[PDB]
């Protein structure tokens, strides 16, 4: 069930989505419904977001195990921020020990209120270090993915540096990568070519977040450094007080993006659902897919 193999032997573009482990029963109940609805569209793998600095690691392990019994293939996210190397290696072992064959090796953001990353006094500093750890201890027993930034990571000194660091991370042992969310496909195609030019040949999957609220869009882009197309921005701002109009605008925009990506031959599309199914399901259905 390694993503590396799923990509190579695919019969068409892979559908995947991400969810985060809830912090309450109401959250769990809502997530279960979301998993049920999206599972009907046959996801190749399902990402499990890793709480900031390991704050909810036990929950990640719990869900990595739980979705397998639901017939889903887990891509367990794992960061090195705010945790000792030992703590990281431990949770990593719990994932593998639980049947997880796919890991998304990440660094994690700085603590809240801090713009410059600082590692745990006894932890890793770069995602590449975790990729190396995973390979050194498990080899090709698991498939590893990493984050890519079409518009550059906020902390990178320059785009050239951002790309060099990504290549280094790939060289550490990545089978694939998933990009930060983007709203204009040009950002993605441009990054893809910059990558190929730099000698990177691994599959780089586009990460897409269909918008369901104006605030959501503004806040997510402000934090991740992604940009908003002027036309989309104007439309969402004008209809922000209308939940239905906003959902329609966001879904249509995502449909347009995804339709072109699929025609361009991407190997798959990764959806950021924020534990909600409506937007993603509407995009898939408007693209012509129907529940199994
Ligand atoms: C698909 C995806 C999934 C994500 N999932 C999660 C999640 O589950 N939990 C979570 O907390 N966050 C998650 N994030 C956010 C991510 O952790 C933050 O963007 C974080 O700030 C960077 O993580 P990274 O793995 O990209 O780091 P890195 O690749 O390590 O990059 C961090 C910074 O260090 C620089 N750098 C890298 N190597 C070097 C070097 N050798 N020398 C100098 N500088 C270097 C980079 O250019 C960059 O600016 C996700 C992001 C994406 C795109």
């Amino acid at each position: 069930m390694k993503i590396r193999d799923l990509l190579k032997a695919r019969r068409g573009p892979l559908f995947s989505f991400e969810f985060f482990p809830p912090k309450d029963p109401e959250g769990e109940e809502a997530l279960f419904r979301t998993l049920e609805e999206l599972k009907a569209f046959r996801p190749a793998f399902v990402s499990i977001t890793y709480g900031a600095m390991g704050s909810t690691r036990e929950r990640s392990v719990a869900w990595a195990q739980r979705i397998q019994s639901l017939g889903l293939n887990p891509l367990a996210h794992l960061t090195v921020a705010g945790q000792s190397r030992k703590e990281v290696a431990e949770v990593l072992h719990r994932f593998v020990e639980s049947g997880v064959e796919n890991l998304l090796a990440l660094r994690g953001d700085p603590p809240r209120g801090e713009r410059v990353f600082r590692p745990h006094p006894e932890g890793f500093r770069y995602a590449a270090e975790l990729v190396a750890l995973i390979r050194e201890r498990y080899g090709d027993r698991v498939s590893v993915g990493g984050a890519a930034y079409p518009e550059g990571h906020p902390e990178s000194e320059s785009l050239e540096a951002d790309l060099r660091h990504f290549k280094a991370k790939v060289e550490a042992g990545l089978d694939f990568a998933i990009t930060q969310l983007f709203f204009n496909n040009a950002h993605y195609f441009g990054f893809l070519e910059r990558a190929r030019r730099a000698g990177i040949g691994i599959p780089i999957l586009p990460g897409i977040m269909p918008v369901t609220s104006y605030r959501q869009l503004r806040r997510f882009t402000e934090v991740c450094g992604a940009s908003i197309p002027g036309p989309l921005l104007a439309k969402l701002e004008r209809h922000q007080d209308d939940p239905k109009a906003v959902l329609e605008i966001g879904v249509e925009h995502a449909v347009r993006q995804v339709a072109e990506l699929l025609e361009a031959g991407v190997e798959g599309v990764h959806f950021y659902t924020l534990n909600k199914s409506p937007a993603t399901r509407m995009v898939l259905e408007r693209l012509g897919l129907r529940p199994a």
